């Protein structure tokens, strides 16, 4: 296994310290760390027997100050719903959680610009914006837990991000604390400013091994007038990719989701959550959203679109709704199936970029290369961006099962030029399978900026480079 | 201002880059004159060595030669840069991306392009709308600009409303760095959180952390209809309510929102012979829309304009989907930069601020300064609050410099603005950084130099603190 590196321990003093640099803000009661210690996936535990709830930027500064003298090792955490290990302690890191930053700076209504400090919650922040006719750039399942903070860390991906892109273009701005305490201010909250290096893109993706965000600027879209959404059900994956096709070629602009499911997941969401299909049963189903202007030009987009794609037998049978009670209703068929994955049994995860005309022969693979021991193999996910969720679900882990599956998708996606996290990132779990994606040369460059921003690696250890 | 210890060339060195790059050593004093002249003309370097490689290989082996030897290397794209960052100061050697235009693949379905730094704006934009694509950048300087520069300086331009920064749409880069070190970060991948994503390093930085020799970028699909509107309206007011009835109104298709004074319409009609399509107004608005389907976007832009002219926001204005008449309109915007350089000598500043007051430093401007500048002119990216600010004299006046200097720079700070929106730093713009980024953020920069090329190598005098 990994060795724990030569950090120092928490001493009395270091928890008399925090108490006066955080009044009120310091947990120590074991039964308490239970729940931060362990990540969402349950699968991974750590011994952090402190933690720290800041309310402040200059906190926050005055934590790692310390930590930095003390040669403390921090874990930075905000929701909790890392899929990769990133978020929890491996040993006795201490977890600094952002669950108290969760102030909204300020928001102006013309330019659409929010400022807020990283432990707001995406849901809070997208009924914040929303009730002025605004809308957060990405949104994802867990948008009831995840913070801000976390998403720009992670540099999280979601069910939006076909419409309004990647994080590393809709932060306008960061406040970073860095290792040693030093406050970083690249929070520039403008829509354009060439005024030297991008020192904000270093922490997009970074996963807190660099810095911890303590403030976001961010870019986001107005709310749009006419939302759409058509759940279909398609007889093969070719018929899948066509839909896309045409779905692009007809609705065009105002297309603002394009996601698939297979038909064990829509089995799995009813099984668990005993949520009906509203189609009639096929191999494949496709959820697809659009965001417009024009509530009766969109109509007409969607309406010859469906039209073609049941005229040319693309889709079996479809469902369209515009009403947000059942628009809500279509969406949780996509957005809990990770909850009812893992409900299911122990769940092997994979997050893969591959070439989307190739996106499901993965899954069928597994399907046949497992057995029975195999409790289900499910493909679903973000096709219009080339990103599928490959996911294995069994009574219990086996070392077996681990063997089959490893390294055989880690080599089938480097034999397809992909990514092998798509969108998730690295922490722990994926540290040394970097080699897949990734050239040496960079590899040691991230090394080296790491070096060069935490020298004594106090942030984050174990992740998310290279051993 | 005083030149750093690097070594000078000799005629060992000459005949190694001739090794390296046989054919492309070019040191003919005359044929070193253009390179040696930024755009703006107002600056002069005295290189006496051009480099023209084909490869990344070439430019690997040169930087190697350059970092063992402590020879400065100038960085140089089409030499459209604005900030003096793309010609020499000295006798730093000029590195050229001139022969390294190649386009290396294209996936017609994804929209993926990867092709050499050296390609020209324009020849993309012809070759990927062949296949009905088009490149999610464009700028005035299309015609000579290279995609390399692009990303160096992280342009921003005419299409920015709609695909936004490079920040986002380039996928990867292949870049060489000072010791010669080839960096791969030159994926095809729309979504790739496998660690940190160190291509952005290169996006704005100037030349300084390494040299692009390859891009990968993501390509829009060719829109179906395009249309532009060219509208007059009666002052400042009514552009920021055209602006927002146009977000209102049009809303996703919108893919351009420029404006400009009557002052520049005069200097485009008076230097560049081209003439108005509508009536004398004190505003000028450009609206580009592309959409999927012609006839709703063509109704939206109806529902627009009868609005907008109805409200009195409008005065007169001309619509135009006719590839011809669409690039007639856009040429009156993307000439007004060359237009006001004939106009005298040009004080430029590139300014982000609160759109509802993105013309108040050009009244202030007019009423500070009287008789004493020919022409005082605001125009620009309106919909992404980013001014172009240029004031001319029929010469250069130190009288005039401070009047100006710092008391822009200190408006825009007032503004918590930036004073290099688009531009970026190079060498103009070196020492008033402070008045948009802290000393912190000032210091992690030079880390970063420090780190990526030590010797210092690499675009000297640019486009950090001194
Ligand atoms: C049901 C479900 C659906 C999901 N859907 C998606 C999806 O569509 N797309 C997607 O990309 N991801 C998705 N995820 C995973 C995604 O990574 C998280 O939801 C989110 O991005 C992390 O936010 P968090 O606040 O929970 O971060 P945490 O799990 O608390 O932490 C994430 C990582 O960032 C670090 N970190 C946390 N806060 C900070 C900070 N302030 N500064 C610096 N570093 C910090 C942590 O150390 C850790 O390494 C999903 C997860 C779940 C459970
Ligand atoms: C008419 C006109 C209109 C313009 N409009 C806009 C506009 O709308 N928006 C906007 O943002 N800019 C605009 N610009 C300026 C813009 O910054 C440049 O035109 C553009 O970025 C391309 O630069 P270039 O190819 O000429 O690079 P160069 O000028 O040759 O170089 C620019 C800088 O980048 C460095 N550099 C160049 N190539 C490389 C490379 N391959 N690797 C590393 N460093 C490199 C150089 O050292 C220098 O510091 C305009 C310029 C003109 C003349
Ligand atoms: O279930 C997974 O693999 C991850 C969740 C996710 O990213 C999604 O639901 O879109
Ligand atoms: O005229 C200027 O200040 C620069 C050119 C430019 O960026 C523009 O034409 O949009
Ligand atoms: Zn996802
Ligand atoms: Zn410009």
């Amino acid at each position: 296994p990994v060795r724990r590196l030569p950090f120092s321990t928490v001493s009395k003093q270091d928890l008399a310290a925090f108490e006066r640099i955080v009044p009120g803000g310091v947990v120590t009661d074991p039964e308490a760390l239970q729940a931060p210690n362990v990540d969402w996936l349950r699968t991974l535990r750590g011994c952090s027997k402190v933690l720290l709830r800041p309310r402040t930027s200059e906190e926050v500064s005055h934590i790692l100050r310390h930590c930095h003298e003390r040669n403390l090792a921090v874990n930075p955490q905000g929701g909790n719903t890392g899929m990769v290990g990133g978020s929890v302690p491996v040993f006795d890191e201490i977890i600094l959680s952002t669950a108290r930053m969760n102030r909204v700076l300020s928001f102006h209504s013309v330019s659409g610009i929010l400022v807020c400090q990283a432990g707001c919650v995406l849901e809070e922040l997208s009924r914040y914006v929303e009730e002025r006719d605004f809308i957060m750039p990405l949104d994802l399942g867990a948008k009831g837990s995840c913070h801000i903070g976390g998403n720009v860390a992670t540099n999280a991906g979601g069910l939006r991000f076909l419409r309004y892109g990647s994080l590393h273009g809709t932060v306008l701005g960061l406040e970073v604390v860095l290792a040693d305490g030093t406050v970083l201010d690249c929070l520039t909250s403008l829509r354009k400013d060439n005024t030297g290096y991008d020192l904000k893109q270093l922490f997009i993706g970074s996963e807190g091994t660099l810095g911890i965000i303590t403030t976001v600027s961010i870019l986001c879209p107005p709310k749009p007038r006419a939302v759409n959404v058509a759940f279909l059900g398609c007889p093969g994956f070719a018929e899948v990719l066509q839909t896309f096709s045409t779905c692009k070629g007809m609705l065009g602009e105002i297309l603002s989701a394009f996601e698939f499911m297979d038909a064990v997941c829509m089995q799995l969401v009813g099984r668990h959550l005993h949520l009906a299909s509203p189609v009639q049963e096929s191999p494949f189903y496709v959820l697809i959203e659009t965001s417009g202007s024009n509530a009766g030009h969109d109509a007409e987009k969607l309406g010859h679109f469906l039209e073609h794609a049941l005229g040319s037998g693309l889709v079996t049978d479809g469902t369209m709704a515009t009403d947000q009670r059942k628009v809500k209703m279509l969406w949780a068929l996509r957005e809990r199936i990770t909850e009812a994955l893992s409900r299911d049994g122990y769940v092997y995860k994979y997050d893969l970029s591959l070439p989307v005309e190739r996106l499901y022969d993965i899954v069928t693979d597994l399907r046949a290369r497992l057995g029975p021991h195999a409790k289900h193999v499910v493909g679903y996910g973000h096709l219009g961006d080339g990103n599928l969720h490959l996911n294995v679900t069994a009574e219990a882990f086996s070392p077996s099962l681990l063997a089959a599956l490893e390294p055989h998708v880690y080599e089938w996606t480097a034999g397809q030029q992909g990514s092998v996290s798509a969108e998730h990132g690295v922490g722990f779990r994926k540290r040394d399978v970097l080699g897949y994606s990734k050239p040496p040369g960079a590899l040691q460059l991230m090394q080296q900026l790491k070096a060069l921003l935490d020298p004594k690696g106090i942030l984050n250890p174990y992740k998310t480079l290279p051993s």
